[PDB]
């Protein structure tokens, strides 16, 4: 069912993640972590102290979806491990040694043909799929989206409305 889902999704807010390649989004759904730029990873450490559940919401550029869902489980933390990320053109390793642990909620993909109904208030109403990388989701919509994924039968979200 999706109450647990509704309970996790209370009073959170939504950040929109937009990675480079799929690589790394492959990458942060096996080990559970995440790394952006110093500019996001200031937003989102600010978030986790202020909400209930913070969500990333994770699209591909280029693949014309959205990957899945989670839920930040702590602050950035540094030296922990190298995570072998894929890294971009103009892109180096260390504007990416913040790691965020995350909790996937959904690691379903949803076609942005899909979300076209739903606008960003806080992106001039543009459709949500539209947005830069740390783009904050105002939570209506942020909701809306993440109930638009398919379920994934493989989460129990017990777990994860205990670390609230
Ligand atoms: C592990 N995290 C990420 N992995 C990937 Cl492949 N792209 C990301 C990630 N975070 C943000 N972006 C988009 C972006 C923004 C700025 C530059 C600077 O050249 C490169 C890429």
């Amino acid at each position: 069912g999706t109450s647990k889902l509704k309970y996790v999704l209370q009073d959170a807010r939504f950040f929109l993640i937009k990675s480079n390649n799929h690589e790394n989004v492959s990458l942060a759904k096996a080990k559970g972590v995440w790394s952006t730029l110093p500019v996001n990873e200031k937003k989102l450490n600010l978030a986790f102290r202020s909400a209930r559940s913070v969500i990333l919401i994770f699209s591909v550029r280029e693949s014309g979806k959205f990957q899945g869902f989670a839920r930040l489980s702590s602050e950035s933390h540094h030296g922990g491990s190298p995570i072998h990320w894929v890294l971009p053109a103009g892109m180096s390793a260390k504007m990416l040694g913040g790691v965020f642990k995350i909790d996937w909620i959904c690691r379903r993909e949803l076609p942005f043909t899909k979300s076209a109904h739903l606008t960003n208030p806080w992106n001039e109403h543009k459709p949500v799929k539209i947005g830069r990388d740390g783009q904050e989701i105002e939570l209506e919509c942020g909701t809306q989206l993440c109930l638009l994924f398919p379920p994934d039968e493989s989460i129990d979200l017990y777990q994860v409305i205990h670390k609230m």
